[PDB]
């Protein structure tokens, strides 16, 4: 389920269109569920390269539940 379909509008309200695009792109690439994709994006301070590098270097910290959806 694509993040922009799963996140309620009132949560998406705090985000600009390129942040929403980043969420969708990160979801398509990492296969994290929408919740954890959102968290990674937040943790990365909404920076794609930082998010991917963070993901690639913290894989062993991510529970299996993060990929379920």
């Amino acid at each position: 389920m694509a993040p922009t379909l799963q996140l309620p509008p009132d949560v998406q309200s705090r985000l600009n269109p390129v942040q929403l695009e980043l969420l969708n792109k990160l979801h398509l690439e990492t296969k994290l569920n929408a919740e954890y994709t959102f968290m990674l994006a937040e943790q990365s301070n909404w920076n794609y390269e930082v998010a991917i590098k963070g993901f690639q270097s913290s894989m062993n910290g991510i529970p299996r539940e993060a990929f379920v959806q």
